């Protein structure tokens, strides 16, 4: 088989937040077993997050974005992703010039560890009996890889509509930025797979 | 054999921070060799945490608390820990209906890499022979998955004294929290194991 | 084979700051296929770091240093290391009296992932067409594992000259600690590995 599901090493952006090509996510999953291990990083190359000036542009909107990976129920990535589905494939074997196939299941997030979240109650006084927040990583990167520059970063599993899973990453900050491009350190996380 | 020893899938709590079943601990143990790769989530469901207001009940004791997992010379899970045993085996293979076993000794944390620590000298002043914080990751979970609710999250490995081996959680935070559920964000991080 | 290659568990220090012997790093590397696992721990037992006083000495020379790990095309550690060789190998295996050897390829970070960075452009605000950060992981460590004691640390891959391969792990604080020791929490992160 293989055990490392990746973004194939392109020199070309793979990616869209706004415009095709906006953005070169890395992306690596590696299967050890009953945990996926991943590493990421993302380097937006034009549009509104290729240099950053929020003294130009402060409202919300210039200040966050968002990243979608969907899977259907074979682990098999969809159109709609940000991610373009030509640059992920698993790291060579006998899928060198096999080229894109997949099933991909045990890299997918367990929905037994990562379910449809509940309805929150009417009132938030009023305790819950399963957690919202269970299916959350909230990390941080740091553009130019300097510890100035954190950008609240929040991993999501299988909480979008479009899909069977769902790898999603929200980013957000506060620090207005002025003439910064979005080009992070590398994040790694693991989760709770699936078979 | 089995590579991943868990918190088994229950509706149910699991766990007792004060009180039987306050609490819903997720924790995942999966092995690669010599790191035992670690993921942990907590929902507290009645007790003091479920709904903190720290508006109302301010005190240091309010504000803080622990979780002891702790092993034989076997790894397996002694009768005081927080976690209750019939929630913490290996993942299916022949143990489906073989039911609560053990040995585990692989995914202990090594007493070599964590010692029992020396005695901290008479003087600060006085510089250490050999480490006092090495047995520690220290991070943040996230109440809610809100970055703005973070919880100092101190995991500490074989520090108790009921036991040969020990995890041990020790939650801590200074925001005065009004009316929030202790529901937090997963932490991953890995240790070095025995044999 | 062997999966693990570690700073091998003897009481010496192994480590040079700015003098021989200054520091005892625990560092372990356990293998994942395509990424590599890493651990590390920091004591410095000798030298400015041991016992810290920044009210003292508060230049900007006191509140920062850098440890690097050196390897050439077959994954052996040079001479120039601030880790010492001889506290350097596999663990045990057919390496207990076979000692020191080496090939450890499969251990190094990706020179494709990681790659020798570009020269960033003469005006700032001309956006990058390949990332800068993406060979950094930024994180803290917290020095006694007291959350109130972070430091700041920078692992960055193959940026270093004297070699083919390079770990490079750069801390750096603003708090003036007054009388600490640089005795640290351990760190968790993963890598891509070149093969």
């Amino acid at each position: 088989d293989k055990l490392t599901l990746w973004t194939t090493p392109d020199p070309s952006p793979n990616c869209k937040i706004d415009q095709d090509k906006d953005s070169k996510l890395t992306f690596v999953l590696t299967k050890c077993g009953s945990q996926i291990l991943a590493n990421m990083s993302l380097l937006v190359v034009k549009g509104k997050f290729s240099m950053i000036n929020n003294k130009v542009n402060g409202t919300d909107d210039y200040k966050k974005f968002t990243i979608k990976l969907l899977f259907d129920e074979k682990g098999v990535l969809l159109k709609d992703s940000s991610l373009d589905k030509e640059y992920w494939n698993y790291r060579s074997n006998n899928n060198n010039v096999g080229s894109a196939y997949e099933e991909a299941v045990g890299f997918m997030p367990s929905t037994t560890a990562y379910p449809k979240p509940p309805t929150p109650p009417t009132n938030p006084t009023t305790p819950l009996e399963k957690s919202q927040a269970k299916n959350k990583y909230v990390s941080n990167v740091y553009l130019g890889g300097q510890a100035g520059n954190p950008v609240a970063t929040t991993v999501s599993f299988n909480k979008e509509t479009g899909c069977t899973y769902s790898i999603t990453f929200d980013f957000a900050w506060n620090k207005t930025y002025e003439n910064v491009q979005f080009d992070s350190s590398f994040l790694t996380f693991s989760y709770i797979a699936q078979e």
